[PDB]
């Protein structure tokens, strides 16, 4: 008899997290994140997007949030690595990125509980989650 089971915490889980990139990447204010806003794709060292992040979800390799926080912040840091200055436009993007994080971290710390959260990582312990 063990006490529920690792199968159902992940679930919520998987749908969750790609509910909330979802939101975000969907909605236009947070569109500019969605695609690599660079000059040149072969100038990035670690391209993160909104994009490769749900299909991460869909591919079961999130098995816990935090590994699901830190992939949105290297959005946010990417996004000032390779960007251009002296331009009208840049001085809102640099605000924008950091917004990212807050929201996002916000539904994250705000929804996600700290029981459940505690439970996410437990499982990936025994889990076959790779990482």
């Amino acid at each position: 008899g063990s006490s529920g089971s690792s199968g159902n915490t992940l679930r919520e889980l998987r749908l969750f997290l790609r509910d909330v990139t979802k939101r975000l990447a969907t909605d236009k204010r947070f569109n500019i994140f969605s695609k690599p806003v660079s000059d040149y794709l072969e100038v990035i060292k670690e391209p993160m997007d909104l994009s490769t992040v749900i299909t991460k979800i869909d591919k079961h390799n999130y098995l816990t949030a935090k590994d699901f926080l830190k992939d949105i912040d290297l959005i946010c840091s990417n996004a000032l690595e390779y960007n251009p200055d002296k331009d009208p436009g840049d001085k809102i993007i640099r605000h924008r990125a950091c917004t990212l994080k807050d929201t996002a971290h916000a539904i994250i710390a705000a929804e996600l509980d700290p029981e459940f959260n505690k439970l996410c990582e437990e499982i990936k312990e025994s889990g076959p989650s790779s990482g």
